[PDB]
């Protein structure tokens, strides 16, 4: 397949916490995002064997994408909120990387992020 296996969504032995910043990733951060009109190329992996995409995984080496988040933090995988935030990171820049200006890709995922910036300005101290 042009496919990569997807990226991990638990690890016996990824070192794990619960934290109420965790929390609002979950259930304030990824909720927002997750029902949004635009998530929906970003709720799985890129299927770039059905998309015709066949460079996508020879220039995306860290793929990233909202389902594997949410079950991430469904799972309690991260150790702390910097850990799924760089997730998230990551998902964004790997579509400014890949794509053009103008794609609509593009536009879907700077219009995800500034929301999720405007969440995460909102992120509780941790208690
Ligand atoms: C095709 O590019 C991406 C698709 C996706 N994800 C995705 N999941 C399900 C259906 C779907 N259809 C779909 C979207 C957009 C288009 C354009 C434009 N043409 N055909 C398209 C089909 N797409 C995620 C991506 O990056 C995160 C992509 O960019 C590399
Ligand atoms: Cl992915």
């Amino acid at each position: 397949s042009m496919n990569p296996p997807p990226p991990e969504t638990s690890n016996p032995n990824k070192p794990k916490r619960q934290t109420n910043q965790l929390q609002y990733l979950l259930r304030v951060v990824l909720k927002t995002l997750w029902k949004h009109q635009f998530a929906w190329p970003f709720q799985q992996p890129v299927d770039a064997v059905k998309l015709n995409l066949p460079d996508y995984y020879k220039i995306i080496k860290t793929p990233m994408d909202m389902g594997t988040i949410k079950k991430r933090l469904e799972n309690n995988y991260y150790w702390n909120a910097q850990e799924c935030i760089q997730d998230f990171n990551t998902m964004f820049t790997n579509c400014y990387i890949y794509n053009k200006p103008g794609d609509d890709i593009v536009l879907m995922a700077e219009a995800l992020e500034k929301l999720f910036l405007q969440k995460i300005n909102e992120l509780p101290t941790e208690e």
